[PDB]
């Protein structure tokens, strides 16, 4: 159960969907291919499962951060929503690493798996996230928010790569202090970006 | 030398660096592996060459567009610079095979291993990004290197993702919204990037 998913997570992050084999996944779990086929059916299904588990934990925490927000006496704003969506991707506990790496390669996966992935696991919550921003007091431009959400995803997928790109570009002078610094900077950036799109329409 | 490279680019775009083989590239090129090896050294160096040719066309365009900027009498701002950097990644001749393959290839860059991925940043992307940051650093009110530098990293992330050609906006608006055109895409990223640079800048000052 949990062993086979963890090892398959590792092997997919490393080789992508096509490159991975159940042969390799069986070897690192000490089981037969047969037993996997039994539990999971097809390489695609196993792959979907790895994503179901990963994104189930993240969206549960997203939902908890959103419930806390909607319980504040003072209310909330766009900034708060964006930060709500981002933290769960970045708050770690090598559990965290492999799913982060895996997600970061999503764009190079075949449409045969990417399209169902997006439709079944990401769309629902992104739409929900967009709707929440529409409910806020700055916002009745769906265009600005929806584009902003597309740009968010691109930022998330890249940041999940774990590359210290800011370090590489500033000859070491600038670094991300932490995951919360990364989240904070993306939150501000996106919130401002959404605003500029709204203010130019 | 403009043929093995075109085949290499196709195979690399479809299969990635690890999955591509010099064997298939040679078969699709109607030459031997040995001849490919003779001109290009190693699979890692063919790959680099595919990206050298590609980013050379792109960066020469960027340099012309920034030159055009610096010759406008009324001047230019952050927005104009950002547009400069984005344009050659998205403007294409239509139906534009050369642009398509290289777009697709660059879109997959995140899934390449560090043995090609790191040299590509080092050798091919850094110089032009640093120059980009510098040019923006000469447009007051803008003396926040952090704001602009994070802006650039977030620039790049949206480029690599948009190059995939996935109608993400469509999927999320159940069809109600789409890119009108390449220029509409560039336009939207530029305003987003410029605004975001501002919000980062505006969050640093104030005690």
């Amino acid at each position: 159960m949990e062993l086979i998913l963890n090892e398959a997570e590792k092997v997919f992050a490393m080789h992508g969907f096509l490159g991975a084999t159940l042969k390799q996944i069986a070897q690192n779990s000490n089981v037969t291919q047969a037993l996997i086929t039994y539990y999971y059916g097809t390489k695609q299904n196993l792959f979907m499962e790895v994503y179901r588990r990963g994104l189930s934990d993240i969206d549960k925490k997203r939902q908890n951060y959103l419930d806390e927000l909607k319980s504040r006496p003072e209310g909330y704003n766009t900034y708060d929503i964006v930060r709500t969506y981002l933290r769960p991707q970045f708050e770690h506990r090598q559990a965290w690493m492999h799913f982060a790496r895996l997600q970061s390669r999503l764009a190079s996966e075949p449409e045969e798996v990417a399209v169902p992935l997006r439709k079944e696991l990401y769309d629902h919550t992104l739409k929900a996230f967009i709707h929440e921003i529409m409910e806020c007091e700055g916002e009745d431009d769906a265009a600005a928010v929806s584009w902003g959400a597309v740009f968010m995803v691109s930022m998330i997928l890249y940041m999940l790569r774990g590359v210290d790109r800011i370090g590489e570009l500033t000859d070491g002078h600038l670094h991300a202090e932490s995951e919360d610094d990364i989240v904070e900077r993306m939150t501000i950036f996106i919130t401002g970006g959404i605003n500029s799109l709204k203010q130019a329409t």
